[PDB]
């Protein structure tokens, strides 16, 4: 459903409230997805990303292993127009969920974090996005890896939902949109990536949790 409204009301709200996780495929379409892919790859090739999260040292600094590289995008930067549009689509979508996602009242968003795992076997250890109540209630991730083959490239996002035995494996599939509670209900990890892996994350703020963040 293109109008975010039907998708938000008939799928996203119900899914988030029952599962705390929601997967939406073919969110923007091939044409738009590829345009974002192209903008993200230009950022990388023009050196706009960091050098990567320091994974290992071992006192010889050229034997230092670095992982995910990142860059923060506000949405208006020249050359990042399609990303700004993606961001606007996530926003319109969240706006349609107002008063429906838990008992939260979203009133803000972080800038978009574009992450690129180099594909050198690095990943992201199990973690909780917001474990100390910093205001972030919902994590939103947009994937842009065409023909991703987890069986050969790894890089699967594994979420250990609620506090129930199983976990949920989600492939960083092209044009896929993902939503999940940012707090302790969703510990998760990015398994080792053996191929270049791109994703765009945005975190939405709950009005109350954020307002008291400096005093909690
Ligand atoms: O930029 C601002 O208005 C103040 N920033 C924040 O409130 C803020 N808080 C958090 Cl927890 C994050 C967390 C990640 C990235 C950006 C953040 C951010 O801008
Ligand atoms: O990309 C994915 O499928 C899942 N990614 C994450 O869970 C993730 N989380 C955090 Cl908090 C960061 C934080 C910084 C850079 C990358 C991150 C990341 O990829
Ligand atoms: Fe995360």
């Amino acid at each position: 459903p293109l109008p975010a409204l039907k998708l938000a009301l008939e799928y996203i709200v119900p899914c988030m409230n029952k599962h705390g996780i929601c997967v939406v495929d073919d969110f923007l379409g091939k044409e738009t997805g590829q345009q974002i892919g192209d903008e993200v790859r230009a950022l990388h090739d023009t050196g706009k990303f960091t050098d990567g999260q320091l994974v290992s040292q071992k006192s010889d600094s050229s034997k230092d292993i670095r992982g995910d590289k990142i860059t923060w995008i506000e949405g208006k930067e020249p050359g990042c127009e399609t990303i700004g549009l993606l961001m606007s689509s996530m926003d319109d979508l969240i706006r349609h969920c107002n008063g429906k996602l838990g008992s939260y009242k979203i009133n803000g968003r972080t800038k978009a974090m574009v992450a690129c795992y180099p594909g050198n076997g690095t990943g992201y250890v199990r973690h909780v996005d917001n474990p100390n109540g910093d205001g972030r209630c919902v994590t939103c991730i947009y994937y842009l890896n065409k023909d991703w083959d987890a069986k050969v490239s790894g890089g699967i996002l594994r979420i250990f939902p609620e506090g129930k035995a199983q976990f949920a494996d989600i492939e960083p599939k092209f044009d896929r949109l993902l939503f999940f509670w940012s707090d302790r209900r969703n510990p998760h990890e990015v398994q080792p990536a053996y191929a270049t892996r791109y994703a765009i994350t945005v975190w939405y703020f709950d009005a109350d949790e954020r307002a008291r963040a400096k005093v909690k």
